[PDB]
């Protein structure tokens, strides 16, 4: 067999093929050892390693793939893991890989099928056969609170009504032989359900959590399309296909038939936990930060032959945490601008931020007609975008004009240093939900929910009125073409590199 | 020969045989041409590049250097070009570049030697032999309102009392056959000096221009030491040796013996002429945007047989605007703290920022003991550095902890992005001189000479009380050394690059 990007099994073959992997046949440990090699991966743009020896893998429970998500080295296939992904050309740009994410907002759903069995049906272990302790489950961070079995699975969850069926990705780490306690916060879908079982209050909610899916099935996971939306839908219409699903053993949620790993059992609406601390997509970890988490009961696994778990050693750059939730954030909120009639082109979370900004490129043309100010302007871009789910975990928003390339963060930097003056050109938010992940946030010196907001207008004046007024001081703008030319032709011949 | 720190000519010698330089022998247009190369060897990191053979040089005026303090391509001599204005290894770090740059602060100064001739004597040209309308100078920019001759030559003028020597990088282009417009603005010591000259009405302000000075002496020259000090003593201190300069033919001025090329003449008190636009550190030019300038008469040039000019192309990065003019600031930003008893380490203005931040390295410890808020903190420093000239440039601060190497851009932009919350943990500063060439202020929504200054706080709480409670997710910090050393050592065996 089935194609890269709806069976994660072809997606590590593609991956092999690519040379875009190492197979790691030696034993690893998944204390610690497994994640430090990823992450020294991530820090580097290396190929994704395969660990297929894991100290402790017990009939069949894992082997596991790092970096998953993650960059290449070179600049040509920069985003080639995430192409894999998306049955996109390893060669993609950003451009390309965020309107193939956006391609299903304006389709009807292609709503999945089920099928009797899958792969995920070739193993199974009942209540009284497993032990999440006695599993392979990996330490990712030395002041981790816990073994965090959950990075890169998808949870479904689905509405009390059945109307509506969630995928999203949220951390969780193994609390005792079967159960997880995790991060189940607002504004979340995982939340927003569980919250609609809260307050039905009959039962805990029925769960499945769900390892190496389809990987278009993992990106929808990690984005932030419309709430009521069932995220197999809108993965069918994106690939123009219809994703195979099979029962649960145990409950009647529907998990994708090539799964490589798949837990069943419930999402307490009355239990909490010991969760975390976790070394987190900002770069931090506050050792001894214990919080309560949401509590997980694991009732059953079932797993391929040759179980593969996927995991993300998240921090510092560059990981699934910056290139997938930065991304498809940015990508949700062009959309959502342009669905306001706001004259937005494009939109990325600069990875210098540590995707806590979005870049927006304004159509000035359009701007222009609109005979608007720079703080009318910013006021009406932050209500939309901070008082909405898609901009939750971004903090400043920077508009730039028509000549910044937004997917390119020299660009982003450079316009925001020097065509936003501080103060004026800017408006706060502090009566919007905040991202208590940021360190300045949680561990900070204000509301850890609350407010920490900025648009940031690098816009020039001329930019509202009558049109760019400056030339770039670069080889590009300050030269006639004919002149550029001449100098690219005898580069070489004059004795540069 | 003479060493290359103290004799222009030793220093092309010394980029040569570094394989730092490019020698273009063939003819080379100075109207844009020769910008172009050097923009792009600024954009890329290439070699310097000499141009030989100017279309337009007469009777040995002249060849031009391009790119004399940009950046090498390696990281190992990625300074190199600096450490060679400075005796200093080439792959000396910035933090060592800035040290030798500051060594003279607490030395007593080693004034100039008097000596009678040099080889700038070489040759002459009086009121009726020169044009400057004739010589190849070069168009920069293809908007630029004129051809500047000055990027990187040094203005010599001196108290009307005879007691401050200052020398200065300020730009100008040439107005007619014998004279130059140029910036003279507050607060400069080129300015403070001829309001002094003004206030006295007497006469125009004695002046000469010297280009292919001494490497360590323009160094100097780009760097903001304080009022009143006479910058050829305080690089006779920093260098160990009296620089020996030569009396101008037509006034009392000294020159460096060994300039390539000498413009002697006056600095109007009273005559204003057109002056720019020109394409600018910050990466813009206004085309049009034409204002007043400085006026300058030249009565006489004498200069070095195969004399050679240098060419600062700036623009966006990589130029000598940024790697002296920020570097420089920064430089003395950090001592201006540590005289005020502020814990500041370290300081750089950081490329990413366009060199209008600078990064300031607290010490936390000494931090704790000062018992204070960041608040009360950010305005101290704030207050310190925004109403001193050496903060002139600069728009922003950023207070960073001891783990934040401020000469790496990545470590600032990621503390910047993660510990400030935005609006809170910031300080404006509204009443303060403003750098109106950027920009947000000179083309923006406010005052261009008045505010839009800030200091952001990249301290987190625990920095000011009991010490730094988190740990990074990096390969660094989130792993036991043997593990780590583990790794690296296993790195390749296991296929990795
Ligand atoms: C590696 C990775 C880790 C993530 N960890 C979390 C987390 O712990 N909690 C969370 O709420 N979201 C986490 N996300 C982000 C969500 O997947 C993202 O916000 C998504 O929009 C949630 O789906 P929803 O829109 O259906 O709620 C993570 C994403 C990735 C790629
Ligand atoms: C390539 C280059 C161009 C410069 N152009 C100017 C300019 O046009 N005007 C100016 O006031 N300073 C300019 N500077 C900066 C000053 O040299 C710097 O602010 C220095 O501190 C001035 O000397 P002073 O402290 O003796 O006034 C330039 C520096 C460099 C390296
Ligand atoms: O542990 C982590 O890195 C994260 C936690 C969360 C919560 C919400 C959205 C993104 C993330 S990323
Ligand atoms: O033309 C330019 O790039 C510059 C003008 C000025 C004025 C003052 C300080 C630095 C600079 S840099
Ligand atoms: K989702
Ligand atoms: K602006
Ligand atoms: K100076
Ligand atoms: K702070
Ligand atoms: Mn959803
Ligand atoms: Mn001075």
């Amino acid at each position: 067999a089935q194609p890269a990007h709806l069976c994660f099994r072809s997606f590590v073959e593609a991956l092999k093929v690519d040379n875009d992997l190492v197979e790691i046949n030696t034993p690893i440990d998944p204390n610690l050892e497994a994640a430090a090699i990823t992450r020294r991966v991530c820090e580097t743009n290396d190929k994704a390693p395969l660990f297929n020896n894991l100290i402790g893998m017990k009939n069949g429970l894992f082997r596991i793939l790092g970096a998953p998500g993650s960059l290449r080295k070179s600049s040509a296939d920069r985003y080639g893991r995430l192409a894999r992904h998306l049955a996109l050309p390893p060669t993609a740009s950003m451009r390309e890989i965020l309107d193939k994410m956006l391609s299903a907002s304006d389709m009807p759903p292609i709503p999945p099928t089920i099928v009797p069995t899958g792969p995920c049906k070739e193993n199974s272990l009942d209540d009284s056969e497993f032990d999440l302790t006695e599993l392979p489950v990996p330490l990712i961070h030395k002041s981790d609170g816990g073994k965090y079995i959950q990075t890169y699975g998808m949870h479904i969850v689905q509405s009390p009504d059945g109307t509506w069926t969630n995928w999203s990705i949220a951390r969780a780490m193994v609390h005792d032989k079967n159960h997880l306690t995790g991060l189940v916060i607002p504004p979340q879908h995982i939340w927003q359900i569980h919250q609609m079982w809260k307050k039905e209050g009959r039962s805990d909610v029925p769960w499945a959590l769900a390892f190496g899916v389809p990987p278009a099935a993992i990106m929808a996971s990690s984005m932030p399309i419309p709430d009521g939306v069932t995220e197999a839908g809108y993965v069918g219409a994106m690939t123009g296909s219809s994703l195979e699903l099979v029962k649960c053993d145990t409950n009647d949620l529907y998990v994708p038939a090539t799964s490589e790993i798949v837990l069943e059992g419930t999402l307490s609406i009355s239990e909490t936990g010991p969760e975390g601390p976790f070394g987190e997509m900002h770069g931090y970890i506050f050792p001894g930060d214990t919080h309560l988490g949401a509590k997980y009961k694991v009732n059953r696994i079932t797993y391929r032959n040759n179980a593969i778990m996927p995991m993300s050693s998240c921090g510092r750059l560059t990981d699934e945490t910056h290139t997938m939730i930065g991304s498809l954030a940015a990508a949700e909120i062009r959309k959502l601008c342009q669905q306001n009639d706001l004259p937005i082109t494009d939109a990325f979370a600069p990875f210098e931020s540590q995707v806590t900004w979005v870049a927006l490129r304004v159509d000035t043309e359009k701007l222009r007609a609109m005979k608007t100010t720079s703080e009318g302007f910013r006021k009406r871009v932050g209500d939309v975008v901070f008082n909405h789910k898609a901009g939750y975990t971004i903090h400043r928003l920077v508009l730039v004009g028509d000549d910044i390339d937004v997917y390119e963060g020299k660009d982003v930097l450079w316009a925001f240093s020097t065509r936003c003056r501080p103060g004026m050109d800017e408006t706060l938010f502090e009566d919007v939900r905040g991202f208590p992940l940021i360190p300045y946030m949680g561990h900070g010196n204000g509301p850890a929910h609350r407010g920490g907001k900025v648009v940031s207008d690098a816009l020039m004046p001329t930019e509202y009125t009558t049109g760019r007024n400056w030339e770039a001081a670069d080889f590009n703008q300050s030269y006639p073409e004919d002149l550029k030319q001449k100098v690219l032709d005898n580069w070489t011949k004059m004795g540069f590199s």
